[PDB]
């Protein structure tokens, strides 16, 4: 294959990268985004800030703009996210009770409704768990309206769009520990009851060096469980500024996380947090790091890019 879009489509597996619709003015990053993945998904644009600004009242541009370029060269769209304690706005938070209630619901059947038809799987809910095991401890949703809420918010999702796959989505979740299994038991449950369940994310923001060894056999306990498992926010972060052997480890890293996925039936693919250095999020959120994707900030492809082709 000439590109991992190619090498993804002969696995019969997903590549996919986080999308800036702005960014797609910019023909270099387009044209990476246009030839290197067959599935994308939002990095901001489909998240409640950016949909619903005020009660009610919903601004789907940005989100429009980046089913429309999915459509438009052919890739499946991935929605993330529904039910989100981050990049909630004020009014939201402002609110309690059965209004809070009732706004998360409104929230999650407007624009799954919205969507439907255009987005093939969504991140109902993201980020639930806590590092450690048990549920979030600073959730808006956790705090004003209890454990149901994960349950309320996926039934409301297949109300308003019957045939999506509907996903959990977190992080730290990649090995097996306190905090996968919280998770594992959630699954099982819905499962078990019958609560509307298709698929679980492996974020996998990582450290170069630090991939856990278990993720393959993390993987497959849930595929067992009767769901789909999708690798949706790779990046694999190190103290910049890089080198060969950090690079060097980072294509290991990359090669391992993809194999994980290729060595489990069930996992749809990867998904990786973004196109270049340029524009990754880890430079801002973790001061010191950075480097973290397949492109350097030149959009040149790095080891890494090497990696995931004979991964694939
Ligand atoms: O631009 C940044 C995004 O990349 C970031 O996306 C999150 C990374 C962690 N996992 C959940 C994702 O939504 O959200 C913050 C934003 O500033």
């Amino acid at each position: 294959a000439t590109t991992l879009k190619e090498a993804a489509d002969g696995a019969g597996r997903d590549f996919g990268f986080a999308l800036d619709p702005n960014r797609l003015s910019e023909a270099q990053y387009k044209a990476i985004a246009d030839s290197e993945f067959n599935l994308v998904v939002a990095e901001n644009a489909m998240k409640w800030d950016a949909t619903e600004p005020s009660q009610n009242s919903f601004s789907f541009g940005a989100g429009d703009r980046v089913a429309s370029y999915a459509a438009d060269t052919g890739k499946e769209l991935y929605g993330h996210t529904l039910v989100w304690h981050s990049q909630l706005p004020d009014w939201a938070k402002n609110l309690n009770g059965s209004a809070f209630e009732s706004a998360m619901v409104n929230h999650v059947t407007k624009v799954a409704d919205h969507f439907e038809g255009k987005v093939a799987s969504w991140d109902v809910v993201n980020e639930a768990f806590a590092d450690g095991g048990g549920r979030r401890q600073d959730s808006a949703f956790q705090q004003k309206l209890g454990n149901g809420y994960i349950e309320t918010a996926f039934r409301a999702a297949r109300a308003a769009d019957p045939t999506a796959k509907l996903c959990i989505n977190d992080y730290n979740v990649e090995g097996i520990n306190a905090k996968s299994n919280s998770l594992y038991d959630l699954v099982k449950d819905f499962k078990a009851r019958g609560v509307p369940l298709d698929c679980v994310g492996f974020q996998s923001h990582l450290i170069v060096g630090q991939v856990p060894g278990d993720f393959r056999q993390n993987l497959q306990r849930f595929a067992d469980l009767g769901v789909d498992v999708r690798i949706t926010e790779l990046d694999i972060r190190m103290r910049t500024p890089s080198d060969a052997t950090k690079l060097a480890t980072q294509a290991a890293d990359y090669k391992k996380v993809v194999q994980a996925c290729m060595q489990v039936t069930r996992c749809q693919g990867v998904t990786v947090w973004g196109i270049t250095d340029k524009y990754s999020w880890v430079p801002d959120v973790f001061p010191g790091e950075g480097a973290a994707l397949v492109w350097d900030a030149s959009y040149a492809k790095k080891p890494a890019y090497a990696a995931v082709m004979e991964a694939f």
